[PDB]
């Protein structure tokens, strides 16, 4: 009610069997970090494809596409990213989008 | 919890960009009021492309997302768009990690 | 034994499905009688898009698909669905594994 | 209408010859002991060396989901669970009779 | 690194494929003529998919990037194509490695 | 011939091999242009967020001297500098450029 067009991002990961893991652990790392200290920054879901054990998905959401621009400069995003720099292919991004509102 | 998620891609054409939304949104709509085990039901249009569409759906477990498929609402969202849209192509189905 | 596998996917409209089974039935066929480097060619439907199709091609070596793709059946094929297909898009071109 | 099961599989470039050798084993094992698995068939990307597809073809789609809880099934995924990357199914589908 | 490429898929109806092309050309024209930060700008058409395209884009940096997008050459490339043209669909961004 | 042909190939690298795959697709690229009548340009292109992944920009006289490319010493040893970590080729597309 009343969430006016949020903004949709959703992203890929593909990680090395030995690190399923480290990055299970790392993106919610990610969703915790931005979801306590991001307003903006509205619902972030770390996503197990069900057959494929080295792929992750990472759902998030934004009051707007400026509180999207907003977590990829904050301090949680650049934590993540040295906790995975290591092993991590990826982010590729599926999309970007507006919910329709109805 | 350990939920189920399914996320579905449509394309339209542009003269059933209206038409499309419309018909995702009795979908979600009809869906969260008939379904228990159906918990989130939205769309997404993407952000650049305007003939494309998302579906987020979160279910209970597998067996909710099943019975979705095998139930009316999402029978009469296909007779609505079965003319004109292309789909749907499956992007992931998978469960959320727990923390 | 080391042939050669084509993948191929094609998108149609709606009112075009029973069209493209029929071009790529003739494609098949056609391919299959009368290039003797052609070995194996499969029309599938996607279980889900009903507007997804593909193509399952084994020859016998590289040389025999770039032949196929000289010869008559396949434009004879593309003649048929200019007007509305989407396609090709190649999903992998490779090798068998023996054993 | 044969139903049809294309996946694709990407491997380390050390783990080649290991995923081939478990893909083959799932072939072979596959069609000696389930009915239901009419072809199974291993395959190279032609130049993306650590990149192989399985393309496989059952009698019914029951046929498929019975050789998903298989034992050949599962031994090839102990073969392959410390390297692998997918399965991504790049379809399912019936074929088109004629 | 140095220069900042962008690359776009689209994908038309078989009856404007004469009207896309012209399209990007008058989009690719329009931003190298008018555009100091638009270095390079390409349309591509597949070798075997009459109905894709491909444009290939350079830009100084990024921002030049997004200062294209806020043009009216691009806002004119949208009208034209608005109502059969699927995209767009970013392939990529990024930048060219130096050496 | 007024239309050039262009490929376009995606990489995937482990990430300790980010440094040594740049080195090798600017190798192909400057042995392709340096010793390649037929081939016209050639780019390496890191993605923008994507830090493991990898693009190759060609371009080529005709299909015939991207065939030709392929035959010659420069990518074969290319692929051998990237037989044992990097994962590729993806051909994103080959096409051919409209005039205009």
């Amino acid at each position: 009610s009343g969430g006016g067009m949020t903004y949709h991002v959703l992203v890929q990961f593909d990680v090395p069997s030995d690190k399923r893991e480290a990055f299970a652990a790392a993106g919610l790392f990610d969703a915790n970090g931005s979801l306590q200290n991001e307003p903006g920054t509205l619902r972030f879901e770390v996503i197990r494809d069900e057959n494929n054990r080295n792929r992750f998905y990472l759902d998030e959401v934004y009051e707007d596409e400026a509180a999207f621009l907003q977590h990829c400069r904050n301090e949680t995003i650049a934590r993540f990213y040295e906790l995975i720099d290591s092993y991590a292919f990826g982010p590729l991004f599926l999309f970007k989008g507006y919910r329709v509102e109805g």
